[PDB]
C-alpha cells in the first residue's frame, strides 16, 4: 500500500497592516485571495492523484499581528467529534466561511486537505486562565478529509518569538486521523524542536506519516528548513510532509516530502516569488523498527586523533569546539564536555582556499528559543579564516568520497543531516547505521556544506 502525498510552497499575500484592525468584510477578503491561489494547488494535486496535500502555516492570513489585529481573521473552530462537513451544513456553527471553503475543496477534489488558520475560544473572567480579552487565540491546523468533513484540529503547542497574537493550550494537543493510507499525526513549525507533541506522536501514537504546515525561517549551517525537516523524518523513522511558506526576504523556503530512508522530494527557491507544488509517492505503513543507539560506536572506541590545534567558533549563537581538518583524508576526534564527535573523511580533490572543520557543542541554545542540544559537525566553513567556521555557507566545491560521523551523544534523539552545495539535500547518498555512525554510501553527488548529527536532551530544556 503506497499513496500520493502532495504538499505546496506558498508565496502569500499578506495584509496591508496595521494600526487598526480590519473588518471582518476586509480580513475575508484578504483570506479568500490566498484561499484562491491554495484552491489552484489542490485541483491540481487531486487532478495529478494526490490523496493529501498540506499547505503552510500562516498561509492564509500572514505572521504580522497583535491579539486585536488578528481578531477579525478568527473562527469559532469546534472539536472534530462533533461529526461536520462545513460544506454540507453550512451554518451549524455561526459564521464560518473559510471551514466551509476548506470543507469544499477536500469535498470537490475527493482530497484530503491540511490548512492552518485561526481559532476564537470565547471565555468566561469564572475560569482563571482566560486572557482579559475575553477570549482564547489559537494558531490551528484545520485537517478536513476526502468527502469534507473535519477530522483534526490542532493548537500549536510551542509558540515562537513574538507570537504574542496567539495563546497556549494547557496540555499539549495529540492530534491524529487515521485514514485507509496510514495513521496521521500533526504539529506546527517551532514545534519540531520540542518533545511535546512532536515526539509523543511518534513514539506513544505510534504514527506513519507527520503532516507539517510551517512558516520557516531558515538558518544555515543546521537549521534550513529541507536539511533540518527531512533529517528529523530520518531520525524518527517517519514520514514527514513539509509545506512552507515562499517568502525569500526573510529567508523562507523550503518544503518536502520525506521518507524514513531518504528525502523524496525538495523544493528550495530564493531567486523567485513563486509558490510551488511537489508531489511523490510514499508506503502507508513504512517500517518503523529500525532502532539506532545514537552512543554505542562512539562510546566504543579510542579519540581518533590527538594534541590538535582546537579553536571556538560560533554556530548560531552557539560556541563549538572545533577541529581544522587537514589533510584530503583524516581521523578526527573534538569533544565538547559531555560530548566526544568523531570523523572519518576522504574528499574528493583537496580543492584549494576550502577549509573545513569538525566541530563539537553540548549545551543550552537561548537565543530566539530555548532547548538543550548535542551537535557534532562537518562543516564547509565561510572563508578560510577559522574564526568564520560555523557562519552560514550557501556554496562549496569539495565533494566527498567519505565520511563517517559519529558521537557520544547522551540522548536518543539525533537527527542525521546531510546538506550539499546550495541547500540540496543529498537522497539517498548516505545511512545511519545501528550502532549511530551517519556515514556515506557513495561519494557525494555534489559538494559538501555539512554532515551533522543534531541531537535534542529535552530534559535538559
Ligand atoms: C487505523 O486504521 C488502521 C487501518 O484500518 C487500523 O489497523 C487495522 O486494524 C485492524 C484491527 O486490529 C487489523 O485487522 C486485523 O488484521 C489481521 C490480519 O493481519 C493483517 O493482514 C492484512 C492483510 O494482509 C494487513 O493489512 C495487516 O497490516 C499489516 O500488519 C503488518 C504486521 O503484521 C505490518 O507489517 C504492516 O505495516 C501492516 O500494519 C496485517 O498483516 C486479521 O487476522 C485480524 O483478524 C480478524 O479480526 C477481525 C475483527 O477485528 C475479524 O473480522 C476476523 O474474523 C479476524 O478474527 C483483523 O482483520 C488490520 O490489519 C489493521 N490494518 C493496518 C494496515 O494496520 C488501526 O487499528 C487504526 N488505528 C486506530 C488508532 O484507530
Ligand atoms: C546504548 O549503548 C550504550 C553502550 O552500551 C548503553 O550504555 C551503557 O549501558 C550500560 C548498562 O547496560 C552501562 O553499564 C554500567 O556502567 C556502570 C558504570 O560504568 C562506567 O560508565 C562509563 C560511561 O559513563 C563507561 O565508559 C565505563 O564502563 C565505566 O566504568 C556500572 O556501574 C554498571 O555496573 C553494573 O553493576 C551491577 C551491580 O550493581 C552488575 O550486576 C552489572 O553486571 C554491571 O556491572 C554497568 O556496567 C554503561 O556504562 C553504558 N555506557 C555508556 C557510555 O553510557 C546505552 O544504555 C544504550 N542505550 C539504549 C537507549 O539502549
Ligand atoms: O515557528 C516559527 C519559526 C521557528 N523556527 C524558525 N527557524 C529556526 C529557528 C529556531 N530557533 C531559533 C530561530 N530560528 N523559523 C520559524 N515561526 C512561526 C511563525 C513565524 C513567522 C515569521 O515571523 C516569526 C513567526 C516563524
Ligand atoms: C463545491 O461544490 C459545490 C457544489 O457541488 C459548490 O456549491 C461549492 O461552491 C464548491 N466549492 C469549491 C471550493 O469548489
Ligand atoms: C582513517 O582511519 C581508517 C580506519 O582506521 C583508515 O583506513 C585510514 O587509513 C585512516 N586515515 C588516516 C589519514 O588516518
Ligand atoms: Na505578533
Amino acid at each position: 500500500d503506497t499513496f500520493t502525498a502532495a504538499v505546496y510552497e506558498h508565496a502569500a499575500i499578506l495584509p496591508n497592516a496595521t494600526l487598526t484592525p480590519v473588518s471582518r468584510e476586509e480580513a475575508l477578503a484578504l483570506m479568500n485571495r490566498n484561499l484562491d491561489i491554495l484552491e489552484g494547488a489542490i485541483t491540481s494535486a487531486a487532478d495529478q492523484g494526490a490523496h493529501i496535500i498540506v499547505t503552510p502555516e500562516d498561509a492564509i492570513y500572514g505572521w504580522n499581528f497583535n491579539r486585536d489585529s488578528l481578531y477579525p481573521y478568527l473562527e469559532d473552530i469546534p472539536d472534530p467529534e462533533v461529526n461536520w462537513i462545513p460544506c454540507n451544513n453550512r451554518n451549524r456553527f455561526g459564521q464560518t466561511p473559510v471551514q466551509e471553503r476548506l470543507s469544499c475543496l477536500a469535498k470537490n477534489n475527493s482530497i484530503y486537505v491540511v490548512a492552518n488558520i485561526g481559532d476564537k475560544k470565547p471565555c468566561d473572567t469564572s475560569d482563571p486562565q482566560c486572557p482579559p480579552d475575553g477570549r482564547y487565540q489559537y494558531n490551528t491546523d484545520v485537517v478536513f478529509d476526502s468527502q469534507g468533513k473535519l477530522v483534526a484540529r490542532y493548537h500549536k503547542q510551542n509558540l515562537f518569538m513574538g507570537e504574542n497574537q496567539f495563546n497556549v493550550p494547557k496540555e499539549p494537543e495529540i492530534v491524529t486521523f487515521n485514514t485507509t493510507f496510514g495513521s496521521f499525526g500533526i504539529f506546527t513549525c517551532f514545534d519540531i524542536l520540542f518533545h511535546d507533541p512532536a515526539v509523543t506522536l511518534v513514539k506513544d501514537f505510534h504514527v506513519d506519516t507527520i503532516v507539517f504546515p510551517t512558516a520557516w525561517m531558515n538558518v544555515l549551517p543546521h537549521l534550513s528548513a529541507v536539511e533540518f525537516h527531512s533529517a528529523w523524518a530520518m531520525g524518527m523513522r517517519v514520514n514527514f510532509l513539509a509545506s512552507n511558506i515562499h517568502y525569500p526576504s526573510k529567508k523562507m523556503t523550503g518544503s518536502g516530502i520525506y521518507a524514513p530512508n531518504s528525502s523524496r522530494a525538495f523544493h528550495y527557491d530564493m531567486k523567485t516569488e513563486e509558490g510551488k507544488l511537489l508531489l511523490s509517492q510514499l508506503d502507508s505503513h513504512p517500517s518503523h523498527s529500525a532502532v539506532v543507539n545514537w552512543t554505542s560506536y562512539a562510546s566504543s572506541i579510542e579519540a581518533l586523533s590527538s594534541g590538535n590545534k582546537e579553536f571556538k567558533g560560533t554556530v548560531f549563537f552557539d560556541e563549538f569546539t572545533f577541529v581544522k581538518l587537514t589533510g584530503v583524508a583524516g581521523n578526527y576526534t573534538v569533544c565538547q564536555k559531555d560530548l566526544c564527535c568523531h570523523l572519518s573523511y576522504k574528499m574528493s580533490e583537496n580543492i584549494p582556499n576550502e577549509v573545513y572543520a569538525l566541530g563539537a557543542f553540548d549545551g543550552l541554545h537561548t537565543v530566539e528559543g530555548r532547548y538543550y542540544l548535542q551537535i557534532c559537525t562537518l562543516l564547509k566553513c565561510k572563508t578560510t579564516n577559522l574564526n568564520t567556521c560555523g557562519d552560514s555557507a550557501e556554496t562549496a566545491s569539495t565533494r566527498f568520497e567519505m565520511f563517517s560521523l559519529s558521537g557520544t551523544f547522551g540522548t536518543q534523539y539525533v537527527f542525521p543531516e546531510v546538506l550539499l552545495s546550495e541547500n540540496q539535500l543529498a537522497p539517498g547518498e548516505f545511512q545511519v547505521s545501528t550502532d549511530g555512525r551517519l556515514f556515506s554510501l557513495k561519494p557525494t553527488s555534489g559538494p559538501v556544506l555539512t554532515v551533522t548529527l543534531f541531537g535534542r536532551l529535552y530534559e535538559k530544556d
